[PDB]
């Protein structure tokens, strides 16, 4: 699984996933499923940011925490939007909202509701993808065009297959419930 991740995702994403795990004192060598999930989520976040017109999205995720807060602060003080209680993943300049991107090996609506109650925010848009082609977004407002969302769905289903063909998918799918509980 470790070797799969390092050859499945680009080095910059891997690099960012390792740092993110190290900042919490976890070992990517041991917790390989979380390592995969982190890289996947990052990859989705960057695909998403790319889905829009050139300067539409501020990227919050993938940054060191402190600088991430500084940027959020800057957007809040300059747009009027309320300060979220937790770090979101992006800010949409077109729609004037933050976005939380979720990626789940379980049901989109279950994950959506976990996100929505943790944040307790009526401003932050939530957008969940699954490894089975579905998506759920706040108010059924998907933000991007179908083309950009479709590319992401395809990439996720390709990760699932490459996992399965290596015997890694079961453990990866099962793992999320364990993480939750
Ligand atoms: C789950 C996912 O792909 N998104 C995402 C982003 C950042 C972190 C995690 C995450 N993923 C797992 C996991 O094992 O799946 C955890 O146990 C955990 O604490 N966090 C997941
Ligand atoms: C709830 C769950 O199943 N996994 C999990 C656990 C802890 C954290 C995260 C997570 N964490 C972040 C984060 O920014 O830390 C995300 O953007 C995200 O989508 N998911 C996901
Ligand atoms: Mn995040
Ligand atoms: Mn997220």
């Amino acid at each position: 699984m470790e070797d799969f991740v390092r050859q499945c995702f680009n080095p910059m994403i891997v690099e960012l996933a390792e740092k993110a795990m190290k900042e919490y004192g976890e070992d990517p060598k041991i917790e390989t499923n979380k390592f995969a999930a982190i890289c996947t989520h990052l990859e989705v976040c960057f695909m998403y940011s790319d889905g829009g017109s050139k300067h539409r999205f501020e990227i919050i995720e993938g940054r060191d925490r402190t600088m991430a807060w500084t940027v959020v602060n800057s957007i809040c003080n300059t747009t009027g939007v309320e300060k979220p209680k937790f770090l979101p993943d992006l800010y949409d300049y077109k729609e004037n909202r933050f976005i939380e991107i979720g990626v789940t090996r379980r049901e989109v609506h279950t994950y959506y509701l976990e996100k929505a109650n943790k944040i307790k925010s009526e401003e932050t848009h939530i957008h969940i993808f699954s490894f089975t082609g579905e998506e759920m977004a706040t108010k059924a407002d998907y933000t991007l065009d179908e083309e950009s969302r479709a590319r992401i769905k395809t990439r996720l289903f390709t990760i699932r297959q490459e996992m399965a063909s290596r015997g890694l998918w079961d453990s990866f799918r099962q793992s999320e419930r364990a993480a939750a509980e």
